[PDB]
């Protein structure tokens, strides 16, 4: 029903908002509109601190009926229980297929909040949306879709490649895109490799998620300009979509990758 | 008869080659396509994939031991709560692949008491090596050609095998020269462009099967212009896992030799 | 037996030989050695046979060696040295050499030649294992994002020797999972001489410089160095003396040296 | 223990083979079985080109762990080191006593490759063989062994006399034979004199090493038949033994000279 929900992670914040549920508390709302962006966070929701170090004084003042915690708040579950009952929905382990798990959590949250019908409408619409971008991608590339590298910059010299169990990997598979640089499953679906290792990617297309404060710095480097995919024009920037989000995150990133990959096409 | 669960294809071969039949093994469907040679019995159940094994299934089999390799190193802690784990890593940039695959074959033998069976196979392997070398010298020799061993990534990229790889080891055991040596790397491979094979004029090029885009590459525009292709010094090696166990060295030796005995003068 | 009379002419080979349990009768610049290489302590018995660039042929021949180990910088003397004793030529720092890998490959080759193969494998396995520990200690104290590090040696108070992609400090950084923070294309000896002004744009990364450097205090109090972003942010430290152009065990000593100096000035 | 060795000179090829070591590459294998012949090169060993001018492409293709170079390859040491570690064992200078150096190199190579025991056994067997041949030589020459000239034909008009620092000279001394025409130490242990100079070796023996493609031409020539040692019947042909080989070369040349000198005896 209409309970007073406090989420402590950005993926759960998205999931709850997407279900038509409006929480009373959520972490890092200022950074949220820069990194996650896609599921706009209403004016009512108060910033209860960070995902790693939530404000216990503040969440208790909001009088929650439930506290939704994910992976990074697992050491606080006992602590959070002193304030209100906790529903722990973890994700993005080395074992979790992130995306699949994000959907199963999306369904579970729906049943608990009675918004079970709304969940089904969005999920089937997302699956239909996948094929829509896939169709628009083969119509622009010719039924042999290219191989794509999805990453986020770690430092101006280091890069987070997304692994096989990550959500961008799931998106690539749903779009019919190939994995230009596959990686074994890891936590959060990422692997930190050096940027110089991308000197050998002479074949596919490389997409990097926004924001990155030092984008110009890397772009102005001798190393980045020497990249095969850069001079060949097979590289673009994906509009800000949280790669560690919820179920609808898969959709938003699907529309974001496709839009950024329909560009820089032959 | 212990209840063994292997989580990697090399260990699966090693354990099977010792006459031991595990209760769990990864990617059994894909196994009969890429490694194929040590045929996995009908009894063994698919416990998921290599990189991403299913803990629920492995725990449901109630194993007495779990054999994990390199790609499962981040799961070792979790697996120990299911059953005692034997961690046998291999194919790093520092590992000589072949020796380590043999030493692991020996270690697995002693742990499982099948010490005699292991030695018998190893003696048969070394003997088979010299056998193939002789048959190569009777078809090429006494000056054996230089050979490139690779796997296709895509019709434009190629996985060349490095100095620490198992195909490199096989070539040296057959007395064959390395037509395109490479510095040590992880899993023993380097991904190069197909265009790099434009200057390997004198010698032989072998590529391992399967490759879904073989049909595309053989009649492809870039590949037919290759020197070793026009000279007819190129053939396809029957599917043998280049990242396997000890007996992989034998199977790949017999596979390369048989595929190289063809297209000979 | 392998109880042989070895004369080394380069510091890396001196290290390789000492680490294998072999004690040479001659080695170059022993006085300067304990200041720059330091780590593999040179025994009291081994005599100083001159420098690396200009070895004393009269002295090395007087020691009556059974074998002479010469490296890259002594290649122009190989023909003359064979007249004294059989020579083993082990190069290791061109722009195409992966320095570290070959230093290990030379460590293995030298081991087999001197029969010290078992100790070599033991040393290498202990080094490789130590790498993962240091990497582990680095992902701890730091985020899920290993930092970007610049490794260099001071040439003068205004110029710096940055290490390239084929250098041994670079190999160490890569084994630790660290980024290059200022990568450079492969060059001879693994270095490039840049102006100190090149460190003006390494803002969010880390800068480490190897010891010794006689004018570090001079640079520390200099106007340009204090204006450096990594200096004001406190992300800069001095690495304890480890030879950047050494042998296989040089990689281990330099890995522990970099990690410890980078565990400091960490968040 | 079992390394991949590539030798670039015939002497080093012999030394390594006598130690039970089997190289993967060796120079001039076709000509080797014509000039050196005794330490038979296995079928497995591949021809890496000629001496002085080795095939770098082939040597690198064999993936050697060591490259054994001698005198004539001294200008290639820098290039060879770029392929694999090089062990440079020079010999046959004006200062080298060839034979001693050939043995000391045989020992060092033995120590380096661990086949040290086999070396001492062979060397000790060689010294013992010397006295055996000397005895069979003294029983046929009246215990006062004659003076012998050892040479190789350059052309039908010139002859390569072997000097005091050469390996056949060492052989003559170990057999107790005198030097019927000694020469001051020179490079490769040889001196090129005109054939007309052998007119003065009257009261001695002359031995020439095989092969020589124009032996019949010289044998029926007017100048050679007019030689004092020829008319006196004190001349014979020594079976092919490499005068610039290794330690066991000294043995092979000892039994070859003795066998060729047991003939033409009174």
């Amino acid at each position: 029903s209409h309970m007073r929900v406090v989420v402590l992670n950005w993926d759960l914040l998205e999931q709850v908002l997407e279900l038509g549920i409006q929480p009373v508390g959520a972490p890092e709302l200022s950074s949220y509109v820069q990194w996650v962006v896609q599921p706009e966070v209403p004016s009512s929701v108060q910033d209860i601190g960070t995902r790693t170090e939530p404000n216990l004084e503040k969440i208790a003042a909001l009088k929650p009926d439930v506290i939704l915690a994910a992976g990074p708040q697992q050491d606080l579950l006992a602590t959070l229980g002193r304030i209100a009952p906790v529903v722990y929905l973890p994700n993005f382990s080395e074992q979790d297929n992130a995306a699949q798990v994000a959907i199963s959590h999306f369904k579970t949250l729906a049943t608990l909040f009675g918004k079970e019908a709304v969940a089904q409408q969005k999920l089937e619409a997302m699956y239909a949306r996948f094929s829509e971008l896939k169709a628009s991608l083969q119509h622009a590339f010719g039924d042999t879709l290219p191989a794509v590298v999805t990453l986020r910059f770690a430092n101006p010299t280091s890069v987070f490649l997304y692994t096989e169990n990550s959500t961008p990997q799931y998106v690539l598979e749903q779009l019919g895109l190939s994995s230009a640089l596959p990686q074994p499953p890891k936590e959060w679906g990422i692997v930190q490799k050096r940027l110089s290792e991308l000197q050998h990617v002479e074949q596919g297309y490389v997409l990097y998620f926004l924001p990155f404060a030092e984008e110009k710095k890397v772009q102005k480097s001798v190393l980045w300009r020497a990249m095969p995919f850069v001079q060949a024009g097979r590289v673009n920037s994906v509009r800000p979509v949280w790669s560690y989000g919820g179920a609808m995150s898969l959709r938003y990133s699907a529309e974001a990758i496709t839009e950024s990959l329909l560009a820089v096409a032959p």
